[PDB]
């Protein structure tokens, strides 16, 4: 599939989607019209572990790239492992601008490591 990312903008509230690639909208089978706007937590489900989340949080708090490797959903409710690489994008002033989300679709760390 193309690459499979997201953009957000730090500077309204709550992490908003301004932009949705090609790549993202074939993996998670959302529609553009649909995700732009919303949090990207949105792929998120039950299995979804909560101290990944936590570990998200607190990496955009603090402005840090982190990559974890967590369930997501499909719009048609299909599970599927998200390696997702986070990164804070700054402009030449230094300020934050934007987060880019790059996800990758595999359980590339077995579940019985991510889990120690
Ligand atoms: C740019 C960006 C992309 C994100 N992409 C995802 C994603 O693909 N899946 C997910 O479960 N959470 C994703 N999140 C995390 C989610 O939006 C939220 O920050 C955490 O769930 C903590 O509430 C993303 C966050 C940002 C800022
Ligand atoms: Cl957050
Ligand atoms: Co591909």
């Amino acid at each position: 599939m193309e690459k499979s990312f997201v953009i957000t903008d730090p500077r309204l509230p709550d992490n908003p989607i301004i932009f949705a690639s090609d790549g993202f909208l074939e993996l998670t089978e959302y529609s553009r019209e649909e995700i732009l706007g919303r949090n990207g937590r949105f792929l998120q489900g039950p299995e979804t572990d909560q101290a990944t989340v936590q570990k998200i949080q607190d990496a955009i708090r603090d402005q840090r790239e982190i990559t974890v490797q967590l369930i997501n959903y499909t719009k048609s409710g299909k599970k599927f492992w998200n390696l997702l690489h986070l990164q804070p994008m700054r402009d030449q002033k230094g300020e934050l601008q934007y987060f880019i989300g790059v996800q990758l679709d595999g359980e590339f760390i077995p579940n019985p490591l991510l889990a120690l």
